[PDB]
């Protein structure tokens, strides 16, 4: 069979349009030549156009290099997910570039194109090869175009000499299409299909936003490859199936804005941090100033046992969740898969093997003010002991000891955010919050009966509530059901215990049925991912109600309150209230999928580290301690009374 | 550029092989023609070969059908991961079918195949293309082949019209190179190449053994191909550099036999849950016997709050693992990954959205045997009780909780286990145990000291070693250290505590201190995989252990046992000796990769429906119902001595 295909091989032109008719006896060749000069990349772009009556009887093309061989058929086929096809008459592709070094000097390349066909009678196609001018990217500039899922693209980026690290930032004004932005190494060939884009690099689905960081050490030769790719079907990116258009002739074409720019210096990691510890160190410093003037001025002038039991819980709770995100980084790390984690990539500044490095630095408040609140107690206790030689330290041991294990777990959830972890955190506070609460009417025992037996089935109903939201899942009017339930179980609840504890009386009982009403509203308003949390806020918060009213019942002139009760509880109203503002900025979501999370980040607002997030972290913590304070000084100047006043 | 094919296509003819030289100026095309039969299916198969010295300029194939085209270059260039390539001298491939049914009639083919190359001198390539006789594969019919990493197979099979599950088994005689088995639906093209195998159908990464059950109704048409395709590398598999023969020219051939067999029908499943059930309904029946018994007979002639904590511990700590395996198994059934759960796949039974139906209907015994206990336990309290108006009923209702959560914990762990889920179940029998000492230490009060505060002190080895083992895995001389640490804190932890409480105590001294060396023997023969379930192995042995030196102690003449302590405890002996024989017999295991895991695996033996792991549970969950027994009905001649005997 010896064929020359120089004898039909027609010297073609670059940036001109060839027409043509090919069937079963006909078969064209074009034969492209040009050259390739060093510290030079050139990249080479194949286009072809067919009409649709070709069903049955594609227009099969086929590339030929040196040293690689590329085909496909004209209009392409994609198979849909519920038994739908689709065909896209217009194909593009790039060609693997081949660097050239001063060492080897300028190359001559040579490529043959071949289109062929069996239509009985014939079948027409436009042909269009082109340079392209814009393929290397340039640092903080940003770039625009278009893409199609029968049209891939792929650029290339060199890393700057003094650049260590850079985060690519890719951009579209509208979602639906759907695609996936992929990082890849430079030795060819290039996965630029559906069926093999996530296979080498690092790549993330999106809709509106994307973000990928990238550090220079695991790059050979300083440059990388970065391919976007657009799906036939919005169903893994949260959508439904084909939206068709006006203009769809077939095609999703998508606009694509892409940015790269270098990362931060390690001088903000360094400030940052002790930013972090200082802050929370002054109060520390400011405690210990407070007692040395005290002693200084005014000076001169059993429950054991129910502290190693939730020492042992504690422990014995947090190792678990410790191990399972350790292994949930570890395969994130090696996987290169970037849906996993519901990280803010805008502001996720890693360190070592850490993705987000300042979201487990903001949880040092946390703990820092559990620790000095159990000192406190634990000064208390001691004072107290050594005067009789205060009934419930107990329960405030237990408060420290949530507050720090509830810094600790929000660490470890921070790790990788998902949809499978933030019950342990949510969960531990039920656990503790019910252990305290029998602890307690034990202690109290019964006497008269006590009260009406209130506790414990509000406890049992929280218990099912829990129960049904794990079984029925956003099912039908059964939201509903539970939602109304849950708020008019609260509403009776505080009902019942405010009753049981006089115009003030049934003035303050319509003030909080009022104040649960707007609760009931507001969740009406926007409906409530997880259960859980929707009720442990609503507790939280009718708590702090409840608080206000004995505040408000003391201040009726039959006690008075020291300085530092009011200090405290004007910085816990401003704090709430700072934190409160924060708590309601979602930068992501595991309630959608992780495009649709992806569309909610934002950039880092605080020394060019912190999001909105740590701040909320940061400002929660102060307002628990401050509340928590409220909460053990309250009772002071009862001690005026002497002969065994309040416990 | 007007090319005839057909002025240089020469008529060529299957199963004959054909040599050739190409260059730039020459190109080789070959035009084969077949027809297909209705109800009969043909596959085409191509094979390619070339030397070594193309490596600058390879060989480029072309294959043209009617609706496809197809292409590759020979050799084959595959990349390593530590910067290695590798080059295959040999391709071969099949053309994707297109089956003719009656009504379309007999179709005829037509094929054209084009070898071309840039080499400036002379290519030399040769060329053999075959139909294949072995396609269809048929029931119960074993089949053997042979893969290469260039060379990737595929085969059809067609659902028989009664069957409505089958089962895959893949099995191999030697593992590395390792490979991938993937089944995925008829419409082409087929992703048969290591870039895309994983895209559509369902797939497993094997070495000797693999196991893929199917049910008809998810396949439209009732038939499936199966692909099998080789790794050019062993490290995704557990392997290291890949192993060259003295023989090799490189290629990893791998010889592989494929059976599918029916899967079993519901009247198992009917037969095996009858008998789950009644093997421990017996148990009720047969109490309730005796107790009629004696009462026809033998008749004619303060811990609320302590069972209410554990409750609530208990609820609140399995809640958040029943979503996490909630959401492992959905994924594990939408992504179609079969590499993330660590079954038996030999014996794994579906039903519904469960992948192993068995190993969870396996733990009936633990929830059942627990709630008989708590049973027996509630009426001796409530006799004690009538009575008066028997101390330690708060610990007994520990322990029927801690079987209930024992069973409950392996169940959720069973439904999709890996290297995430084991430290929940180990985790909290340490709270229990931790939280039952302290309870017991703080009850019986120190008056004289206690003992030694022996049991905090290990305890808390038992902290820091767990957080050891979390800390360094398998790491050199510390493995050693840990090991040799807890070992000896056994020894000398049981030498005071028999101490504390005269030639026999000498003599049960120096027995208990030879156990413990053999336990450390044992260790070091076989590594621990675990450090966390070793150490409650270790602790739950001693403990029966020491149970024995206390009923040999009690048979010294000074005190008699009733019927009811040595039918229990000969019982637990024989029952403890059969559990312990199946313990042994491990068929997965999460410590290597899922190849290996899948190496171990074994069919069941039991009624078609069982493992030896749900006999370990069977065995398990009984012998731990014998030992409480034991151990709570010790001491029952003593009530002979009235006015307050022991309590
Ligand atoms: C019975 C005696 C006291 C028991 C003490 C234990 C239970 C009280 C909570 C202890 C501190 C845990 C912090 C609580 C909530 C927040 O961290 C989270 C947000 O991540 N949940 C949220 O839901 C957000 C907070 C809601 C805010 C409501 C409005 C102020
Ligand atoms: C201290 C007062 C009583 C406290 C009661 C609660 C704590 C004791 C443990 C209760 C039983 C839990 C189940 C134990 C073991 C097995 O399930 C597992 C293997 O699945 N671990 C294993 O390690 C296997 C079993 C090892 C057996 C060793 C040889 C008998
Ligand atoms: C479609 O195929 C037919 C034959 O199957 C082609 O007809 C002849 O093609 C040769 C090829 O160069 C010409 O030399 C003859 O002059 C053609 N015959 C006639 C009567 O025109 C036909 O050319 C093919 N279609 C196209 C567009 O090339
Ligand atoms: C293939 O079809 C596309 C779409 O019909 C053609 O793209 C057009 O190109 C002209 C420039 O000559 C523009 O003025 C039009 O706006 C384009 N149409 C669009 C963007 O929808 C293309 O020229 C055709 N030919 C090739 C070789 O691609
Ligand atoms: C390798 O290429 C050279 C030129 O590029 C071929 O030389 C001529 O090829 C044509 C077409 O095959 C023949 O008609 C001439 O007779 C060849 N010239 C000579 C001096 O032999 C050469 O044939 C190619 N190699 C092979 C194996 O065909
Ligand atoms: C390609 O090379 C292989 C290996 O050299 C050839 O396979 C041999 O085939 C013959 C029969 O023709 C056997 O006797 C040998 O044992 C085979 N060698 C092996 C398996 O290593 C093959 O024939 C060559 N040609 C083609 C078209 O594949
Ligand atoms: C190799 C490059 C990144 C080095 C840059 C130095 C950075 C990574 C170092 C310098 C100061 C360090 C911090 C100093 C103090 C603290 C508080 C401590 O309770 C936890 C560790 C933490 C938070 C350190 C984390 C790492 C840190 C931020
Ligand atoms: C025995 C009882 C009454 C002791 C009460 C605890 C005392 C020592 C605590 C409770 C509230 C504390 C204050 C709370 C907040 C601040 C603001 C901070 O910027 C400096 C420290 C300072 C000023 C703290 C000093 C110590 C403080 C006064
Ligand atoms: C009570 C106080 C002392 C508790 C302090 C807990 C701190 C030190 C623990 C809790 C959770 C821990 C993290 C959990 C998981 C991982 C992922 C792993 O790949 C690197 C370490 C890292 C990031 C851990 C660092 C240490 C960590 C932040
Ligand atoms: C050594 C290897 C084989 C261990 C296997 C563990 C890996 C593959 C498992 C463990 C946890 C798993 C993840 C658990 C939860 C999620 C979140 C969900 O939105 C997508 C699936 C995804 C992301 C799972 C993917 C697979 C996964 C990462
Ligand atoms: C005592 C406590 C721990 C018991 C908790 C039982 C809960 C977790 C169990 C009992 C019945 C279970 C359900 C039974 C059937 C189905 C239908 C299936 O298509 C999805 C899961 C779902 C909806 C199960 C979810 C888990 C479930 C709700
Ligand atoms: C959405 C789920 C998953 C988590 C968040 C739920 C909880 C924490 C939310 C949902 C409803 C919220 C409350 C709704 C209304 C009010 C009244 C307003 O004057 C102060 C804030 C306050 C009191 C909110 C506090 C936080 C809250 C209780
Ligand atoms: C402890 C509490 C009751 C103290 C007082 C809380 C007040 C000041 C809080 C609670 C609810 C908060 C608001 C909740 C929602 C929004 C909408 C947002 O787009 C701007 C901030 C704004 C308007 C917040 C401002 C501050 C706010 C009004
Ligand atoms: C549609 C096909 C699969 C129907 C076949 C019937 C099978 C699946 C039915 C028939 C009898 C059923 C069992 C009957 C009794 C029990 C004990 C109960 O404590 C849990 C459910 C369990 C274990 C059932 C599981 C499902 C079961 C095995
Ligand atoms: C108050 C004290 C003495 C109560 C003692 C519990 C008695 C009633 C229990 C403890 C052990 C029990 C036995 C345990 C196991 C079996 C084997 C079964 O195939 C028949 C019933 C039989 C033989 C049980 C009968 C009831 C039994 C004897
Ligand atoms: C104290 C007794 C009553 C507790 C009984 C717990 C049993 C009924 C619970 C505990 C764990 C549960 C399983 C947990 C997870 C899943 C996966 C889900 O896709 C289907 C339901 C299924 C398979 C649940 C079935 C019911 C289940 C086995
Ligand atoms: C109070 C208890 C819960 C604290 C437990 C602390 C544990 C979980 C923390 C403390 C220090 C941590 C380690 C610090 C550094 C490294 C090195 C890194 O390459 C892998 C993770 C690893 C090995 C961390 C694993 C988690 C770790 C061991
Ligand atoms: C291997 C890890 C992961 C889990 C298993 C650890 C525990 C359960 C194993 C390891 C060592 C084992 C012991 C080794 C030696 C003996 C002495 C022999 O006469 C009876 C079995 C007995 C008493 C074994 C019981 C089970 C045991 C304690
Ligand atoms: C409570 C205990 C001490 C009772 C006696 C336990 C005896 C009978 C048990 C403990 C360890 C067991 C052995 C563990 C492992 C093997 C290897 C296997 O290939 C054959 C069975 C064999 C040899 C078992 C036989 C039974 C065995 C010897
Ligand atoms: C409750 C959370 C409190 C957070 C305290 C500070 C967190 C410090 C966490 C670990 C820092 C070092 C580990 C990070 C990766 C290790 C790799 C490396 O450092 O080289
Ligand atoms: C401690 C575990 C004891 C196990 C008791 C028996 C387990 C029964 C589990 C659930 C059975 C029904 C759910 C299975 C899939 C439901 C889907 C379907 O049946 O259509
Ligand atoms: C490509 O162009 C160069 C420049 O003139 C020429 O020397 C070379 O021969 C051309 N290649 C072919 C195959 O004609
Ligand atoms: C290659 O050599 C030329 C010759 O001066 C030089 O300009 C160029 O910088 C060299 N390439 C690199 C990467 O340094
Ligand atoms: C293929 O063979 C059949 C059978 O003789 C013949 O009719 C047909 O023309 C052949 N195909 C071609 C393209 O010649
Ligand atoms: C098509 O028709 C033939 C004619 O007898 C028959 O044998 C065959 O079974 C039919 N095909 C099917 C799928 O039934
Ligand atoms: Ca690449
Ligand atoms: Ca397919
Ligand atoms: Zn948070
Ligand atoms: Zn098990």
């Amino acid at each position: 069979p010896r064929r020359d295909p120089f004898d039909a091989a027609r010297g073609a032109d670059f940036d001109h349009v060839y027409s043509g008719v090919v069937n079963l006896s006909t078969e064209n060749i074009y034969s492209f030549n040009y050259t390739s000069q060093p510290d030079q990349v050139t990249a080479v772009r194949v286009y072809v156009n067919s009409s649709s009556e070709n069903l049955n009887y594609p227009v099969l093309v086929v590339v030929r290099q040196q040293k690689e061989v590329l085909s496909w058929q004209v209009p392409l086929l994609f198979q849909g997910l519920y038994q739908r096809s689709y065909n896209y008459q217009e194909v593009s592709r790039t060609l693997c570039p081949s660097e050239a070094t001063n060492e080897t000097g300028p190359l001559q390349q040579l490529i043959f194109v071949d289109v062929a066909s069996m239509a009985p009678l014939g079948a027409q196609y436009k042909l269009l090869v082109t340079k392209l001018k814009h393929f290397q990217l340039r640092t903080n500039v940003a770039f625009h175009f278009t893409a199609s899922p029968s049209q891939p693209q792929y650029f290339l980026y060199k890393f700057p000499k003094d650049v260590d690290s850079v985060i690519i930032k890719v951009v579209s004004e509208m979602a639906y299409p759907c695609s996936v932005v992929s990082v890849q190494n430079i030795m060819c060939p290039v996965y630029d299909l559906d069926h093999n884009v996530e296979f080498n690099g690092v790549y993330q689905s999106m809709t509106k936003k994307a973000a990928i960081t990238l550090q220079k050490k695991d790059f050979p030769g300083e440059q990388f490859f970065v391919v976007f790719v657009i799906k036939p079907e919005d169903y893994a990116c949260g959508g439904s199936f084909f939206i068709q258009e006006k203009e769809n002739n077939l095609q999703r074409k998508k606009n694509l804005e892409v940015t790269i720019v270098p990362s931060i210096k390690e001088s903000v990691y360094v400030k940052s941090s002790l930013f972090s510890v200082f802050i929370f160190l002054s109060f520390y410093l400011g405690c210990l100033l407070v007692g040395f003037v005290h002693y200084l001025r005014f000076q001169r002038k059993k429950y054991k046992i129910y502290f190693w039991n939730i020492i042992t819980i504690a422990v014995f709770y947090a190792l678990p969740v410790i191990q399972l995100v350790i292994t949930y980084q570890t395969v994130v790390n090696v996987t290169g898969n970037q849906d996993i984690c519901y990280y803010n990539f805008l502001c996720a500044h890693p360190l070592g093997v850490l993705s987000a490095f300042n979201n487990i630095l903001s949880n040092l408040g946390h703990v820092l003010l559990g620790f000095l609140f159990l000192l406190i107690v634990l000064r208390r206790d001691i004072l107290h002991r050594r005067a009789l030689e205060p009934k419930h330290f107990g329960l405030f041991y237990a408060m420290g000891i949530a507050l720090m294990m509830e810094g600790v777990l929000s660490a470890c959830y921070h790790v990788c955010p998902n949809y499978s972890n933030f019950q342990f955190d949510t969960s531990f506070m039920y656990m503790i919050a019910g252990l305290c609460m029998l602890k307690l009417y034990q202690t109290r025992h019964p006497d008269i009966n006590a009260s009406a037996y209130s506790a414990y089935a509000s406890f049992a109903v929280v218990i099912m509530v829990t129960v049904l939201g794990v079984v029925f899942g956003k099912n039908d009017v059964w939201f509903w059901v539970i939602f109304s339930a849950i708020h008019v179980l609260a509403s009776l609840a505080l009902s019942t215990q405010i009753y049981y504890m006089y115009m003030d009386r049934m003035v303050l009982l319509v003030v909080g049925n009022l104040v649960n009403w707007s609760f009931a509203l507001f969740g009406l308003i926007y409906r409530p991912r997880d259960f859980a949390s929707y009720m442990l806020g609503i507790f939280i918060c009718n708590l702090l109600l409840y608080l206000a009213f004995y505040i408000i019942m003391k201040l009726r002139s039959s006690e008075k309150v020291l300085p530092v009760p009011l200090f405290c509880i004007v910085a816990t109203a401003v704090m709430w209230a700072a934190a409160l503002y924060f708590f309601f900025q979602n930068l992501s979501s595991w309630e959608g999928t992780p495009a649709e999370s992806r569309e909610k980040n934002r950039e880092c607002i605080l020394l060019d580290f912190f999001d909105d997030h740590d701040i909320w972290h940061f400002l929660s913590a102060t307002a628990l301690f401050f509340s928590f304070l409220v909460l053990l000084t309250l009772d002071d100047d009862l001690d005026v009374v002497r002969r065994d006043q309040i416990p």
